[PDB]
């Protein structure tokens, strides 16, 4: 048959017409139009897209169920299966126990996740109705979220396992009955035999076949056939290598190639069999058998343990591990070091091999030959006096690609410690899995003493040498890696034999060499949030300073909560695409659309020619909306294809042929500086008398620190809907951005309409950070465009490397610092002169660097001060915005040079800090008076919630107990001011509407994306108009309410609209007073009706600015600050000298957000900023080409915190009794200002380095250099060793930028 049929939700679906190229993502989306599920990479590493899937197991004859990503299944796969997504287990009306929990605990904040994650936590229980708190934790793998920094989702789950922010005593109890049930019909099927399908598509012809002989028989007579199982590999090749198999064939119904077989030898798993179930299956076998018969079998359980996560490994299956033959593949190391046993089918033949060097002949190919298919694996048994281990290291732990990935073997000579056999086969090394066929020889007979270690090494360092201009580049970081996975392996075979009486023979190991062995363990959180409660007094209906829950996290938890992209399509709809430059700086001398053309339901091709009125847009008007003449920078918008799907869209796109001209590229800071590109003058501070400070310094250290990068990475991507109205030059844009008006102007300014003509609604963003302050524009206008041109509705969402690419993201920094300091610790000097790189266009970036300059001071008084900083014009994709806006660039440094003032003076860093920090009324080098300084509290009050020194001494005996494993604990200030750089930028403005059945509908400037803007300014309504928030709703921004807004940025948005919010109901509470005063007690809906049958108005408009804002660099004077946010984190680490990767302990918060306005929602933004920062600092990394071309571009290779990157023990505290006055019911601003404290975590690294550092004999300076952020390679570099050292012995795949 070609009749595709299975259900989604219960309901069923038959579909005649399947396109094999079709993802159960964009047929639950656009085909049923269920939009819980969302699209966050299509990569299959975010895990927004998670949808739960049933079956009936022919086999086991039992039910099954487990996740999957829908943005890689293809529909074709699904025939006879059950659908389950987040509509299908719940609603706002009956919320499932898992979005009850996730949304009361306050695991929703932007919620573009939740509902992937709710995903994951339901497949769990519905395997598991009692979960362990590890198993739940290994749930979320495959799921990110950027807001949450994960405790509250957590926290809240555990209560399915094994003040108050939320009352886990109130969540509804789960009863696992009241679940969907199975299809029926789906168990009145499994007792007729499955046939063959057939799906033809536009241009895929699928078929699934049922049995051996038609498989082996179709690649027989097409051995062209494309395999396909999980399609977890296959579907980023057509995706994203934009690869087309013309005749796939999927073959995981086949029994034969799912089948477990028990043999003498091992045990033999299909090449169909999922990972999990290889997953499932061993850990049986490691749990019955005798550990001398399951080290292979471990070291497969190890690799899995970080193989993708809990969706991936659903679907995924061994064999296609195998096959794809990838250098960093994670198990072909393992069983080619163990000598797996594959066998090899193919119509009439059939062989068998061991997998060794022959097995992989060039890049990605191996033994099989076109016809064949790889029928079964046999993992063996390990034989006795044999051991096994298994080794991987990325930039993260949790679901990334390994950078070296090992299968370590060795089978000494019966009842000796004599080398019989061993095999050290690598992954990451070269362009394929090898084994040191010279090196491990050479060992033959030996014992396992300490001469073979040093032969080893010296072997590996020099048959796995690697080009200098080797890709993927960490040349060093690799080679060491090699090196430290074979000496964990040598000290582990040492326990092994001593467990085993040889103990003698071998040697006892040092007590402290041992936790250099031992597995990565868990170990269960422990999270304590604090806050003060509200007066006693406060009526219940005073929400203010009341831990409210997101308004919208019901929804949210749900899918029912509304994105740019869930609201439906016009039957009328056009999509578009974006053309971007694949060169840096070239002249474009010719488009081609040729092909583009081609291509069905192709409508046109927007440039440069096709703007009406003006192509420069841009805050500052140095961008063009469609590059003319000239490319400055890859990713740089050229045009925009215009087509009826957007499948259409791209492939058009990529028919449209372009010629170049390079030019002369700019694209590092340095490129700049040499070649004097920067954007205007530069800007200083200057306070004191440099030379005399240095005069009377005792010391003078000079230095120089680099900040990367970092993209914001909100869910979901940018995206715009514009709708033309027809007449007038009406226009009305669904728009995900924090800047409403800047995307109404510059609509305006390109079309050659008054902004009377055009509106732009924001509902809600799936977060933001500052990405979308502007460069969402550069969307929004092409949108714009198209619909004014084609009168029909035109819709835009980017997918990820378009966002990554384009978007832009944080200033990378470069500072060259001399500070002065006294033998006491005491800084008398200091000269800083910063260089971020701007990029493509102005934009921000000159305000950035002025907020780095207003906080190169961190928390310390500095008399004789100079910074400078100067913006790069580069070739290079525009950055922007990013929580903090250069703050953070500016802070880190300051904290650098302070950390190496405390270690050149000996004296400890709290000590250092405490002296330096500024006191009550002090002026900062800007000359602003610190009044309400609040810091030392938050200072005194971590050291002693924190247990410092106390710990400070716990981790000096950790550290003499551990050699290759060692503790860091630091803690740090800091000081973060509240306003935008430019004054007038301070001002929010509010619509109130009461209507006569007294509901109350509220607007105002501010947009929403995460940080509960909208729950607060309803509770501050509320207390304002003294009835309960229930009366109260917010259902969006846009243009038509509230005018000439700020973008929702600064963390200022609370405190501009709030004050807004507030005169506006203050307005409405004046008219309505003689009406209250004749009915006293007469209830709210009395009193409106009463004012309207009085011709009374119910609707005011609000408005405030912040006063007394206003700084000149030229005078250095004026407060361009309305207060200071406060705060201190201490966080501890315990690095891994022997790979790089570490884990945050622990960490102490004390922030003082005034009088929260929702301490849940602060809380919930202290600990995100703060994961945010952590990632900052320690995980993310983009890497660019030579040529200014971004490689980074999905969470495959920019790893964001994932769930296990968290402070294993989260503490966070809100300062009490601090009530800011001068902002809106005494609160302050919290978005930013925590995102610095995640320093704490770079500087305990910082620690743990230096002390691995201090056990090594070889001096080597002791204030080494540790840039930002501190990943894996970083780390490990600077942890010198007799392993750094034998094999560090232009072409370079990067660049620094
Ligand atoms: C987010 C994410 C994370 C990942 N993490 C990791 C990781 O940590 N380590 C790692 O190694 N991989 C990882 N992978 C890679 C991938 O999941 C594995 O390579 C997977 O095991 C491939 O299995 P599949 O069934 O999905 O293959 P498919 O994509 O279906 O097929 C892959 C290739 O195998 C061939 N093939 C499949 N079965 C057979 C057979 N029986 N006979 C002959 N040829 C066959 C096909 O022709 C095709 O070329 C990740 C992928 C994603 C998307
Ligand atoms: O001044 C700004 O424009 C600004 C923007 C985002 C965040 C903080 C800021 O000061
Ligand atoms: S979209 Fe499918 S994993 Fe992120
Ligand atoms: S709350 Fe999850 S991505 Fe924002
Ligand atoms: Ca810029």
């Amino acid at each position: 048959a070609d009749e595709l049929v299975f259900f989604v939700n219960g309901k069923k679906v038959v579909e005649k017409n399947a396109d094999p190229e079709t993802t159960l993502l964009v047929y639950l989306r656009r085909k049923l139009g269920l939009c819980g599920t969302k699209l966050g990479c299509g990569e299959g590493g975010c895990g927004a897209c998670t949808v739960m899937i049933s079956k009936y197991d022919r086999l086991q004859n039992k039910i099954v169920h487990f996740s999957v990503n829908a943005c890689l299944a293809p529909i074709c796969s699904l025939h006879h299966v059950a659908v389950t997504t987040v509509e299908g287990i719940g609603n706002t009306q009956k919320l499932h126990p898992v979005q009850e929990r996730i949304a009361r605990s306050h695991g929703s904040q932007c919620g573009f996740c939740t509902p992937g994650i709710v995903m994951s936590m339901y497949t769990l229980l519905r395997n598991q109705p009692e979960p362990t708190v590890e198993e739940i934790e290994n749930a979320f793998q495959g799921n990110l979220c950027r807001c949450t920094g994960y405790r509250p989702i957590l926290q809240g789950f555990r209560t399915f396992a094994k003040p108050s922010l939320f009352n886990p005593e109130d969540f509804k109890p789960l009863d696992p009955t009241q679940e969907p049930i199975f299809p029926p019909e789906l168990l009145r099927l499994k007792d007729t035999p499955q046939k063959k399908l057939r799906f033809e598509g536009e241009r895929v012809t699928w078929i699934q076949a049922s049995t051996m002989e038609e498989l082996l028989d179709l690649k027989a007579q097409h051995p062209d056939a494309k395999l396909v199982v999980g399609n977890t590999e296959i579907g980023i090749e057509m995706k994203f290598k934009n690869m087309l198999f013309p005749l796939i064939v999927c073959p995981a119904w086949i029994p034969e190639l799912n089948s477990v077989v028990h043999g003498p030898e091992g045990i033999s798993f299909g090449a169909s069999c999922p990972l999990s179930l290889v997953e499932s299956v061993l850990a049986e076998e490691i749990a019955k058998l005798p550990e001398q018969k399951t080290e292979v079998f471990r070291g497969v359980m190890e690799q899995l343990r970080w193989f993708a996560g809990k969706q991936v490994k659903s679907v995924a299956s061994i064999g296609g591990n195998i096959i794809t033959a990838s250098p960093i593949s994670d198990l072909n190391p393992v069983f080619m070091a163990s000598g797996a046993k594959l066998t090899l089918v193919s119509r009439g033949t059939r062989r068998t091999v061991r997998m060794d060097h022959t097995f992989f002949p060039g890049y990605r190919k191996t033994l099989l030959r076109p016809e064949e298919i790889l029928l079964s694996i046999e993992i063996p048994y390990s034989k006795e006096g044999e051991f096994f281990s298994a080794f991987k290291q990325a930039s993260r732990r949790e679901d990334d690609i390994a950078k070296v990935t090992s299968g370590m073997r060795v089978l000494f000579k019966p009842g000796t410690i004599e080398v019989q056999e061993l095999s050290l086969c690598f992954g990451g090394m070269a362009d394929r899995t090898i084994s040191a066929l010279k090196t491990t020889p050479k060992q033959l007979s030996k014992s396992w003493n300490e001469e073979l270690l040093q032969s080893v090494c010296a072997g590996l360092a020099e048959e796995l040498q690697l080009a200098p201009d080797a890709p993927g580049g960490m040349v060093e970081f690799r080679r060491t890696l090699t090196l430290s996975f074979f000496f964990k392996f040598y000290l582990t075979v040492l326990q092994k034999l001593g467990r085993a009486d040889l103990e003698d023979m071998a040697g006892k190991l040092d007590p402290t060499f041992a936790s250099a062995t031992l597995l990565f363990q868990k170990d269960p959180p422990a999270n304590v949030q604090l806050f003060q409660e509200v007066p006693k007094d406060q009526s219940e209906e005073d929400m203010v300073g009341r831990p409210l829950p997101h308004l919208a996290a019901n929804m949210q938890a749900s899918g029912e909560a509304v994105y740019c992209d869930d609201i439906p399509r016009y039957e009328n709809e056009l999509s578009l695409r974006l053309v971007t430059s694949t060169r840096a700086h070239a002249k474009i001398t010719s488009i081609d659309t040729s092909e583009a053309k081609k291509v069905p339901g192709f409508v046109c091709f927007l440039t440069a020619e096709d703007v009406p009125n003006s192509n420069a847009t841009g805050l500052f008007n140095d961008e063009t909306v469609f590059a003319k003449d000239e490319v400055t920078c890859v990713g740089h918008i050229i045009g925009a294809v215009v087509a009826d799907t957007p499948e259409h869209a791209q492939r058009a796109a990529r028919g449209v042929k372009i010629t170049y001209e390079d030019l002369p590229a700019i694209i590092t800071i340095q490129d700049a500086i040499n070649n004097n590109s920067f954007y205007g003058s530069e800007i200083k501070i200057e306070k004191g008398d440099l030379k005399k400070g240095f005069s009377e310094a005792d010391n003078v250290v000079s230095g120089e620190l680099y900040i990367g990068g970092q993209e914001h990475f909100y869910l979901e991507t940018n995206c715009t809907i514009a709708v033309p109205k027809g007449e007038a030059g009406e226009m009305e844009l669904f728009v995900s951005t924090q800047n409403t008006m800047k995307t109404q102007s510059f609509v305006a300014k390109m079309l050659g309409v008054p902004d009377n003509r055009i509106v732009v609604r924001v509902k809600r963003m799936g977060g933001g950070f500052g990405g979308k302050e502007t460069r969402s524009t550069v969307v929004s206008t092409a949108l714009a465009l198209a619909a004014h041109k084609t009168g029909r509705p035109v819709r835009c969402m980017l997918d990820r490397d378009e966002d990554m690419l384009i978007t832009g993201g944080r200033h990378p920094f470069l500072a060259k610092y001399k500070v002065g300091f006294m033998k006491t610790g005491t800084v008398v000097a200091l000269e800083v002169a910063h260089f971020s790189n701007g990029g493509n266009t102005e934009d921000l970036s000159r305000s950035i660097m002025e907020r780095a300059l207003f906080h190169m001071d961190n928390a310390y008084k500095i008399p004789n001060i100079r910074g400078t900083g100067r913006i790069c014009k580069t070739n290079l994709p525009s950055n922007t915005a990013f929580r903090g806006f250069g703050g953070p660039q500016g802070m880190l440094i300051a904290e650098y040079w302070m950390s190496e003032v405390a270690i050149t003076c000996g004296l400890p860093a709290e000590e250092v800090r405490r002296k330096n920090m500024y006191k009550e009324g002090d002026l900062t080098h800007f000359n602003q008076k610190l009044e309400g300084f609040t810091l030392p509290r938050c200072w005194d009050e971590c050291i002693a919630s924190s247990q410092y020194l106390a710990r400070k001494r716990e981790v000096e005996k950790f550290n003499r107990e551990n050699r290759w494993k060692k503790r860091g604990l630091c803690i740090i200030p800091t000081k973060f001011g509240i306003s935008f750089t430019l004054p007038f930028l301070n001002q929010g403005g509010a619509l109130v509407h009461v209507y006569t059945d007294g509901s109350v509908l509220l607007t105002h400037g501010g947009t929403e994306m995460g940080q509960g803007l909208h729950t607060k300014m309803v509770q501050v309504a509320s207390r304002a108009l003294k009835i309960p928030t229930s009366k109260i709703h917010i259902s969006e921004t846009s243009t038509n309410t509230v005018p000439n807004t700020s973008p929702t940025a600064a963390s200022a948005s609370a405190d501009l609209n709030g004050q807004g919010v507030y005169e506006a109901c203050q307005t409405i509470l004046k008219r309505l007073e003689p009406f209250k005063k004749k009915k006293p007690t007469g209830p709210w809906e009395a009193w409106v009706m009463d004012a309207y049958t009085s011709a009374v108005s119910l609707s005011a408009t609000g408005f405030y600015k912040t006063p007394n804002l206003g700084y000149s660099f030229e005078t250095n004077s004026g407060n361009p600050f309305h207060y200071f946010s406060y705060g201190v984190a201490c966080s501890e680490v315990e690095i891994d000298c022997l790979t790089g990767d570490h884990k945050n302990l622990r960490t102490d918060i004390v922030m003082d957000v005034g009088s929260s306005l929702n301490p849940a929602i602060d809380i919930g933004q202290v600990e995100g900023a703060f994961v945010q920062g952590l990632g900052l600092f320690t995980m993310e990394e983009l890497h660019y080409s030579p040529e200014g071309s971004l490689h980074t571009r999905g969470p495959s290779t920019y790893k964001i915190p994932a769930f296990g990157s968290i402070p294993i023990e989260f503490r966070v505290s809100l300062l009490r009794d601090c009530p800011n006055k001068r902002a809106i019911y005494a609160s302050k601003a919290v978005g930013e200002p925590p995102l610095f404290l995640a320093s704490s975590i770079f500087f305990a690294i910082k620690d743990a380095i230096r002390a691995a550092r201090a056990q090594h004999g070889d001096n080597a300076k002791q204030l080494f250099q540790l840039d930002s952020p501190a990943t894996p390679e970083k780390i490990r570099n600077a942890c010198v060793d007799q392993f750094t050292t034998l094999c560090v012995t232009s072409k370079s795949w990067s660049v620094r930028i």
